[PDB]
């Protein structure tokens, strides 16, 4: 989904409203907010946090959504609604609460709360805890935490939170009880939940309740893991088809070979038939062959390696896709090329992110080495050398990952 018109439009309105440009730091994260990602605010103190959620919720105002702004101290709630009521427009609804408060706007926040007649609620880390019940029956699209330790005083918090940001019970116990097994949960991608935003992160994250973000909201408010997949890298140092041959030989079935250019994939295609294997081509007939593909009746499939490719980058069957064969590495190295192919090989089926195994001909020593380094610095991969690959053992690995997936 295209964000840069909508990322200009953020820009603008900051510039405008704030006076001043966005930050380096709120430059990425206007790139979160306008794509609806949630995250946690990784810089310093006095470099616009709690500027920019204050920016982001007024400008997602002008659109009907709602806001709520979260803090550990009355005079941040005290000083948040002040600066929002003299920046805000007519339309704009914004109500806050605090236990000092008038009785008289104490029940302006009270009225309004339980009628759904505001943009904007500004209130503490006290008030969530007082309010858990009533708050959890609300979706908001923006909540922004400015107390990271409040989230993670009590499990009950980080369940508030998440339904907040319209994540049903449910949902976060079907989750929880996932991960607890040692799985993955895969959130239902039709949901869409709000933007949560948590200040800063814990040095100390303790538990395996700040696990619901990654699995549900798609961050950490804790340490920043490894982007590997569970692929093995393997280099031949040739383009020997009697080599292929022998490979596909133990390999059998579920094999994407993706050759540089439509010429050298015809041509492999021409020998693997002659060869007596069941092979397909991407190329003349996607639909079909693909199709036949993953329904078992082809084993190999030859295509062409290309940036936004058919083969490279739509298919999406980790449990079909097993072994990922290049005939010479993607032109450039184009590592971008590399890692979506590859992919194709290792995804999450049922809780198991499962075991590919990805084989690269490659007799350039020059071209090898830039893939190598390049997939080490982008992927946190390494490509390992054919005598240090058990091809038994790689075909065990494969194979049983995608019976912990059944399981
Ligand atoms: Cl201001």
């Amino acid at each position: 989904a295209e964000f840069w018109n909508e990322y200009e439009d953020f820009r603008s309105f900051f510039k405008k409203k704030f006076g001043k440009d966005l930050t380096g730091y709120q430059r990425l994260w206007a790139k979160r907010i306008v794509q609806g990602k949630s995250f946690t605010m990784v810089a310093p103190t006095g470099v616009g946090k709690t500027t920019f959620g204050m920016m982001t919720a007024l400008w997602l105002a002008r659109k009907g959504k709602k806001s709520a702004l979260v803090f550990p101290t009355v005079t941040l709630v005290k000083q948040t609604l002040e600066r929002l009521q003299k920046l805000a427009d007519e339309k704009v609804k914004i109500f806050g609460f605090y236990s000092s408060m008038k009785k008289e706007e104490k029940e302006k926040f009270e009225k309004s709360f339980e009628e759904d007649d505001y943009h904007i609620l500004v209130f503490s880390t006290q008030f969530v805890s007082k309010n858990r019940e009533k708050l959890s029956q609300k979706r908001f699209d923006f909540v922004f935490v400015d107390d990271v330790d409040a989230v993670l005083k009590a499990s009950r918090n980080i369940d508030t939170l998440l339904m907040m940001v319209g994540i049903p019970e449910e949902i976060i116990r079907k989750a929880f009880s996932t991960i607890k097994q040692g799985k993955i949960y895969e959130r239902p991608k039709n949901l869409k939940p709000g933007i949560l935003v948590v200040s800063s992160a814990t040095a100390k994250p303790r538990g395996i309740r700040p696990l619901l973000f990654r699995d549900l909201l798609n961050f950490t408010v804790g340490r920043l893991v490894s982007v590997a997949r569970n692929i093995t890298h393997v280099r031949i140092s040739s383009r020997s088809k009697e080599k292929l041959v022998e490979l596909l030989e133990i390999f059998r079935d579920g094999i994407l070979i993706f050759a540089q250019t439509e010429e050298e994939g015809k041509e492999l295609y021409e020998y693997l038939k002659r060869f007596k294997f069941n092979v397909g081509e991407t190329w003349s007939e996607f639909e079909k062959n693909f199709e036949d593909f993953k329904v078992g009746k082809i084993n190999i499939l030859i295509g062409v390696q290309a940036y936004y490719g058919k083969l490279t980058r739509g298919v999406d069957l980790p449990e079909r896709i097993k072994y990922v064969i290049f005939w010479g590495t993607p032109s450039g190295p184009d590592v971008y090329t590399y890692i979506q192919a590859s992919g194709r090989s290792s995804r999450i089926l049922n809780g198991v992110l499962v075991k590919g195994v990805s084989v690269i001909f490659e007799e350039d020593e020059e071209i090898f080495e830039s893939l190598k380094t390049r997939l080490l610095l982008i992927a946190e991969e390494e490509i390992i050398e054919e005598a240090e690959a058990n091809w038994k053992e790689l075909v065990h690995e494969v194979e049983e990952s995608r019976r912990r997936s059944e399981r």
